[PDB]
């Protein structure tokens, strides 16, 4: 089997991407944020505290003939940005892009934090990191990918995110028309539950490539590129008037600037992030200070190749017995 679904930016900044997902029988279509940095499939639901729902589409298990309470199971998750959600668990049929999993754990939110309530466009998350990070207790549950894996033509999914444009998530096959050149594969450590890999270095603009190992995660659920403070300072030093603002919470630059590209290494290959991908626009409406798309990871504890990086590539998440990541230009 295979599946193929279009993923669409939620706003003009590509803050996140949503992908339609069918849950239950008859199908309830929810727009989920596919997150390679977490392992819970959770949704706004008929159980979500009414004051915490503001325009999201909800899953109603009582309207699904295939829903079953996963008796006694609860879940609670906290994300890198300080957002959170929790609730109980159903099993139901879940389809993405024509690929169907029966008996998927669908984590029904009873509570969500303010950042979820305030984002009417995101109906929940679909985690694609390793199932060892799934928060369901007392019986940990599998991700959609882990449940689908054995049925897939190839044990892979691919992320092809668009810059200010829709993209695609494929399951079970590698679309050889979706990229240019060859795919460069790199080793993955699953020790922390993430798609954790080591970049071979970076360049700023037309500058020389710096060979240096940067360990980080491929995280579709994170908007920006978070790298070590050395790397980030070297990038923003090439932008006149850029500075790190403690009041704003990161590097800002004059909206009048033209940003340089940023290159990261994948083995002996290079992925170039165009400068416009690094522009996240005015810090507040009408401001002439703009927010940078490359930020320091120093206050996180991990480097994160988020959407700013991943949207510059065709990315292969190879879930074979020895997982690997692949990157191609496109």
């Amino acid at each position: 089997s295979t599946g193929s679904a279009t993923t669409t930016p939620i706003d003009s900044l590509d803050d996140a991407y949503i992908t339609p997902v069918q849950i239950g029988t008859p199908a309830q279509t929810l727009n989920l944020d596919f997150d390679t940095g977490s392992s819970d499939l959770w949704v706004f639901s008929s159980e979500t505290t009414a004051s915490e729902v503001d325009g999201q589409t909800i899953y109603t298990p009582s309207k699904s003939t295939t829903a079953k309470l996963l008796s006694g199971a609860t879940w609670s998750i906290s994300y890198g940005d300080g957002s959170s959600s929790s609730g109980d668990v159903y099993t139901d049929t879940v389809s993405v892009g024509g690929l169907t999993v029966t008996g998927q754990a669908v984590e029904s939110a009873k509570k969500v934090s303010s950042s979820f309530t305030e984002d009417s466009t995101i109906d929940g998350l679909l985690g694609l990191a390793f199932s060892t990070l799934n928060t369901v207790s007392p019986t940990q549950q599998k991700t959609f990918f882990d449940n689908a894996k054995a049925s897939l033509d190839s044990p892979v999914f691919t992320a092809d995110l668009g810059y200010h444009a829709p993209g695609t998530y494929n399951f079970g096959f590698i679309d050889t028309t979706a990229y240019t050149g060859s795919i460069t594969y790199t080793a993955v450590s699953t020790k922390q539950g993430f798609w954790e890999w080591t970049s071979t270095g970076y360049a700023v603009g037309s500058g020389t490539f710096k060979s240096t190992s940067i360990d980080g995660i491929a995280d579709t659920g994170t908007t920006l590129l978070y790298l070590p403070a050395t790397v980030v300072s070297a990038y923003w030093a090439q932008v006149s008037g850029a500075k790190s603002s403690s009041s704003v919470g990161g590097y800002v630059f004059p909206c009048s600037a033209t940003l340089p590209s940023f290159t990261f290494g994948v083995g002996s290959a290079r992925i170039v992030i165009p400068g416009d991908y690094i522009d996240f626009g005015p810090i507040s409406t009408g401001s002439s200070s703009c927010f940078g798309g490359i930020q320091s990871s120093a206050g996180i504890g991990i480097n994160i190749f988020g959407d700013v990086a991943l949207k510059a590539a065709f990315v292969v998440f190879n879930g074979a017995t020895t997982p690997t990541l692949g990157f191609a230009s496109k």
